[PDB]
């Protein structure tokens, strides 16, 4: 998963 950070958070949020 990408949700670490403010740039990669795209289908996380």
């Amino acid at each position: 998963g990408c949700c670490s950070d403010p740039r990669c958070r795209w289908r996380c949020r």
